């Protein structure tokens, strides 16, 4: 039976772009507002895995910052220990790979990014080898469409953002999220405009972008609640578990977190403190094995799953849809309009998002692969 | 895309102030539990449109027609037409049928289990893969086995039945605390100085103790090296079990009588076990794996129960256990497993203190023709 | 010295998107993924002593009733025959023990104990010439306040009209199901509270399918209209969720209809997760019902029994047990079940002017009519 | 149906200097003791002439108890149906609860009335009390030897020996009586009686948690059955700490009055065994405590004390109906002399109580007894 023969990693850089916030000599800028670094152009790391019989699997992970660090991990360590393995042992292979370095504490960050790209490609292969979509190897397909929500409203002013939203509503979308930092007029007002414009039927959530104390977050949420708030995301710092638990206990709005996590181990202490109502796994950080472990833990603990979505060619997005098709508790899924649209030329397969819903790809494996054009754009490590 | 077409249920009977009654049931004065005089289980045969067949099995010791009725009157119709690659999702749908009325354990889940195992059996045949390869990977093809019990009337006779099993490769054992007529310290003391400081020896305490009673028995065993202590208190006595777990340095093991991962949650939350012992015949592959995944997340070891059966749910257990990270050992019913080799075709085996995980597609085992002829339809 | 002689089990059937029943009469409501028969059906048990005294029990028979009758006929019956009905609670414990170590501690198994248990108490009452409640510590009341269990109409307004009609007949306590509140629970509470006035009590049955935070939000939206209790806010196994809801809302949380034994209650109470317990006699039997009522008493929890489809036998047992409990406030009443089934019983169990009349005679004070017995289908 | 017609109450007397009233204080435990044993009895008669008997403590100021019965409770009981016995208990408890009369003499007084009404109930139905409590589970009840009233360790060991030879295999000694330390006491008794018997210790309250834990750790090597009353009744924190700090079972309850007393202790996991005293509690409370124990997998080992035998009879009936009854205390010193005061088959021999067989309590005061009653 077929075994992994070779593994290659590449970056894929895209022409889509991100006062005193100019990129540095390496193409990185920092937003003074949040002290977070951003690259100038979209970019992700892809991994190509081929078996002895010539089957090919594709995986993908973040590559926004120092992507050659991730590729070095794949190339220097993981590749040589994955060659020879059976892709049907994907989750066990994942655990083996994770154990290589766990006792030295490389149990997140770049290390799990690397693991994810490999994990996704092995699962892609398993599906192809068996002639099944990945969700049929994950316990079954529960749905073939997944509701999508508009990830944000990147406009200059409140008025404009609200119109942008109404445009999307016209296309069949009835769930939306805005980021609190962009709310120049304040969250209460943003919420007011959106509710007014869009009506009482739509769901409206707010991503608070982490930088608040528990008390600051509570005040902001309370100010939004009168206008019908779907959920509040990332109200406090990642490390501030006590803060997160206080916030969830203090407001009646569902609290959502998780996009910056890496493994199910990250979820456990937040559930222990009943600090979240919704988990938001980002497939590109986690890989299928962990993303499923988080979704299953959410099932046991009665937490809703609303996966994150981000900059990427569509490979880990495809994995996110497959895994999401197989999870009991997946309600809805983030949708990045300005990323999904332009990236269409990069993919072959029938993945789509239209009329407020994702279409889960149907072919074996992920159901999608990089187009000939995409494969030409790839730059090998 | 192949689909479930028909489902049939059967019983299969195997011969082994407490006389059996009209219907062959007796009650041990010792533990107030009911027993059949004849061992019996419930099998399920599932066939798809294209003619693939899957087999499942659950308990049938008592009122097995009740379980077959659940299967035949309710579950069958909601399974027929489904894709067996959706086994887990099908499990959740069937469980939801009756959950709001509180049918979330006992006979209802026994019924779900037999169907679940059959469906997974089909998924593997259709993919031409062992079930463990549909459960995230095969992590082992052998699973260490421990000797379930030593049924003899004397502390000395028991110490022998054991030594013999030891002479056959086995190096882990368990004894039942009620069987120890001389006291459990005697039992431990003897077994230890008769099998060496090598083997692992555990005690199944059979539920009937208060926390403080159980702590006393355990401390009297601990000097002799106690591998684990199973079922030290009543199933309902979660506080009791938490107190026991915290008061002794011995691993506490529970789980054979549960049905779903939901049963495990409250016990993990009280740090009330170090080992979970799922019984596949009660749970099915879907629940078994969920319990094993939960154990993995919570750093709990997995030592699956084994029991009276044809070998169908046992084969399921072995497949699930090959795919679990935290499976250390697996119980071995020597008295049962032994004479049932004539009921199965496939390469499932146990020797030299280890189970061999069956290799074929699906569970890797099926009832022989001779076994199917013994089946009594519902 | 009269002992149990024989035991028989029967069913009793009664008329009433892609949800068409299948060839076995079962449909699944897409909304809640739950199965329903297209026909009321319960399981009855008839127990007779050496001396010819007869007692009746009843329990759920909505789905696979044969399974429950099989547990009674194959297992439980032989171990009851020969025993003294005045040992009903002792007997229940013995039968529970037969299978407890294998985990048959709820579901169909306890349904089976319940029918047997109720018939035995019926007998002990008949044999003593006393109402069941005079064997349960004493009668404390002979009338039990009743509340309207549901409002089966398809608009908010038609549902308010329905409640007002019941108000006209002397009812002053009501409950609606959140899944039917097409306008939302807030709007539902508003029209009910406006149509019926400031004095009526209005509860919401939330029907399990919510996360704790979804539940808290729904409840907060209802509270400004004076919410009596919120029932089944989250999944049964979601005890963490249940505790968090109770701790986050000022409204009384009610649970219990789907439990089986007092053991089910302990962990919820230990988490302070309920203000009201709602035992269902048809699932529990009198022994378990009363142990739950007494646990409630010690823990200052109100008891508001559930009511459901049935012949009226387990209902009667519910009224007897209720008449003996300190903490019984009111009792659920389903007209739709109750009125039709009047033909099926001899005795004085009634419900009018917002109150259950507790049956007078010995035992349960009721028994199936000739007509009913003529409809029984033996297992 | 028959109804309560009248109620009367009486004392019955039986046989560090006592004061002019019969009371002495033991420097040891600061507790007061009468010189003559004494209890309070109540006699209840129906319209139709049925008669029930009940009893409670009368050791100290028995007139206070009888006064509560006579002045308050009697008039609110006359007219009620005895089959409502438990409902009547709650009604009576409620007369005074808001003023905080929820234990002590008040509940003593309720207990005597409760016991009499249950008697009437059984009699009226022609049933032993246990058949009105949900069934009889047993007719014999393992008994254990309450104490070893000897001035020397060697002598006590022997007295236990005599008892072992008459069929008893469970024993308890009081830690204060142990002149050479509780460790030496356990050791000798364990050697004299072998490794089979159960030996418990009643520590008589007067210890801090840490004192108690040290004493118990000293005893444990010698096979300790349970430790009773290790700290003050009000010291629930201390009780919890004791239970959590030793592996031995902790036993309490003899001085409680109601099931509400038990809840706070169970909540702190502070006990493995409850020791209800029928004389303080009555059948209603006794049974409620017994059921609460059942739910929480706690053992029930009822206490026994100086008495006529009426509340002892109630205790056996109740215990015959309890699921969790392990054994029952045995006061040989009281029980044997007192036999002449009772009519019925209540017995204790070969290490077992025989539960009375007749209807109601199955026992009633002898003609000699009734002659000796002093009315209130
Ligand atoms: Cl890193
Ligand atoms: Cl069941
Ligand atoms: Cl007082
Ligand atoms: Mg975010
Ligand atoms: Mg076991
Ligand atoms: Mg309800
Ligand atoms: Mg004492």
């Amino acid at each position: 039976s077929d075994r992994v023969k070779k593994i290659e990693s590449f970056t894929l850089t895209l022409p889509r772009e991100t006062p005193g916030e100019e990129p540095n000599g390496r193409g990185y800028l920092v937003r003074k507002a949040n002290r977070t670094v951003y690259p100038t152009f979209d970019r992700s790391v892809l991994v190509r895995i081929e078996t002895e019989n010539g089957a090919v699997g594709w995986g993908e992970t973040y590559g926004l910052v120092a992507p050659r660090a991730t590729m070095e991990i794949i190339d220097d360590l993981l590749a040589d220990f994955t060659i020879g393995r059976d892709p049907f042992d994907a989750a066990a292979i994942h655990d083996d790979l994770y154990d290589l370095m766990r006792v030295r504490g490389y149990t997140g960050g770049f290390y799990v990014d690397a693991l994810a790209a490999i994990d996704i490609a092995l699962w892609d292969l398993a599906g192809k080898l068996a002639g099944l979509p990945v969700c049929k190897l994950l316990g079954g397909q529960r749905r073939d469409r997944i509701a999508a929500y508009i990830s944000g409203l990147p406009e200059d002013t409140r008025a404009k953002r609200a119109e942008l939203a109404a445009a999307w509503q016209a296309k069949g979308f009835s769930s939306f999220k805005f980021a609190s930092p962009v709310a120049d007029d304040g969250v209460a007002k943003e919420m007011e405009i959106l509710r007014e414009r869009l009506g009482p039927a739509v769901r409206i959530a707010c991503d608070m972008h982490w930088a608040h104390t528990a008390s600051e977050a509570v005040a902001l949420i309370k100010a939004m609640e009168p206008h019908g708030l779907w959920f509040a995301e990332a109200p406090v710092r990642t490390e501030d578990i006590d803060g997160l638990a206080r916030v969830a206990a203090s407001v009646s709005t569902a609290i959502a977190v998780g996009e910056e996590w890496r493994t199910v181990h990250d979820m456990v202490p937040r559930v222990a403190r009943r600090a979240l109502a919704i988990v938001q796994p980002e497939m590109g950080h986690k890989g299928i094995t962990q993303f499923m472990r988080i979704g299953a833990y959410a099932h046991v603990h009665h937490i809703k799953v609303i996966p994150h979505a981000t900059i990427g060619a569509g490979i880990f997005l495809a994995a996110s849809l497959q895994a999401s098709a197989a999870l009991a508790n997946v309600d809805c899924h983030e949708f990045q309009h300005s990323i999904f649209e332009p990236n269409r030329r990069l993919l072959v397969g029938d993945m789509d998002c239209l009329n407020g819903e994702y279409v889960v790809p149907t072919g074996p494996g992920l159901g999608v692969e990089p187009s000939k054009e995409a494969q030409g754009l790839l730059k090998k490590h």
